[PDB]
């Protein structure tokens, strides 16, 4: 009824060891992951009815993922269990200067076309770029994207475009663009921006409002707040730079559907409690 | 020049946590794995010229594997770097009284046909069953198997047959058998035996000498020594049960090429250095 999130669900194998390469990482902790999935969990914790549309294998990890999905009261009807493929897994290093991530994609990219009914019942629809990168799941994703629009739903897209995830032949950038243009809100980060628009802009990136982007776009600047704009005006949230966690922010922003005004961008901000309470 | 080992090379993600399922394992340590690979490393440490024939991806793990392969002075000419597939990875528990492993095979099963020259230069050739389970690599493995025989090389096969690793249609057992019959030595374990011959035998399993097995076969009984036989006679190594690590044992046994007599089965025995003695 509230939000429908479509994209990848996977387990993250993280290694905090400070090494040169991931080939040097020896210790790994298994985490629940997948941005669309983290957003779902959060929205649920913020007490909203969410439905995550993903594909995971029928194995230890898939089961593990489902368990936390069920324990978080995330509606899991649109979740698909691949009877033959493995649950997607990404290996990560995590550090100020040194990630390196290795993707072992499988199930996540084999998402089928089943519950488009979930949309209508919802009313925010959120989509990620990751899910778009690979051939089979990509199609069911945009098909769902366009359906959500047809149904007059609020469409949120995260233009986290990164070429490596894409086949040598496909465009990639145009696909991400073909969608930014048809979306309501987007959350590019400076990196997500450099990757799609090159360095040609330090904040003018937001000129992507002309990138068809329509709606409005909030550009996160990591350790310096955000810059939103609906085209009529540009806003830098914390005016004081001294006064990352996009899935939390996005969740808060999405949740800003309880009230109104894209001031929800601030509400989301307070939601980025990297921090620790719980 | 000494030994040519052909089979899988992969990284093992182990979790010692005592849990019911692997879906409960949260901590994983990254290890260098692959039986044919462990045998190579050992032979190398026992100071013999070995060449491991395997296929790993062109990524963190593949690189990691190579580094230890190079640091162990293992000849790596026949090693293939898959430019597109991921390095195979197996998840393991060791846990409870409820063990479990999850294979993420990729590169390892895509071994090609390149250095058959390695054999001639070698003179023991060792093969595993794992590598035979899946369709592409399986072919280059037996082709190498038959070549090694044609060249009059000593052929060592580990009949670690386990159905799950095999496609629903393929025979599996007959393939493993078709090879046991053409090999010189084999190292089945009681489990490897129960899996291929059912329980129909507690030690009579060794009747597999008639299983075409030819040469001789040493049957490891885990915590009770081994039972070898060339058909003319059956021997139980430690006569006293109170007086697992097959890759070490096998290495030792293989290394028993410095001297003679299959008494090398004893030399190998001393070679398993779990954490006891030494």
């Amino acid at each position: 009824l509230d939000v429908v999130s479509l994209g990848e669900i996977l387990v993250d194998m993280i290694s905090t060891e400070e090494v040169n390469s991931l080939s040097q990482s020896r210790e790994y902790t298994r985490h629940f992951g997948g941005s669309p999935a983290n957003i779902a969990v959060n929205l649920s914790r913020l007490g909203k009815k969410v439905a995550l549309i993903s594909r995971l294998g029928a194995d230890a990890f898939g089961n593990y993922l489902l368990d936390v999905l069920k324990g978080e009261q995330i509606i899991t009807d649109g979740i698909q269990q691949d009877k033959e493929r493995r649950t997607t897994i990404v290996y990560v290093s995590k550090s100020t200067r040194t990630p390196d991530w290795l993707p072992y994609r499988e199930a996540d990219m084999y998402l089928q076309e089943d519950d488009i009914i979930f949309e209508l019942i919802k009313k925010v629809f959120h989509l990620s770029t990751f899910i778009l990168s690979r051939k089979p799941a990509r199609d069911t994703a945009i098909k769902a994207f366009n359906y959500a629009r047809e149904q007059g739903k609020i469409v949120c897209f995260d233009p986290c475009y990164r070429k490596v995830l894409w086949p040598e032949g496909d465009d990639g950038a145009g696909v991400v663009e073909e969608i930014i243009s048809r979306a309501d809100f987007v959350k590019p980060s400076l990196d997500d921006a450099r990757h799609l628009f090159g360095p040609d802009s330090p904040e003018n990136y937001v000129k992507r409002y002309l990138e068809l982007g329509v709606k409005a776009v909030i550009l996160t600047l990591g350790e310096e707040g955000v810059i939103a704009s609906d085209g009529e005006e540009i806003i830098r949230i914390p005016a004081f730079s001294e006064d990352g966690a996009g899935d939390a922010f996005w969740s808060g922003f999405i949740c800003g559907l309880l009230d109104g005004y894209t001031v929800k961008r601030s509400i989301k901000l307070g939601n980025g409690v990297a921090a620790f309470k719980i």
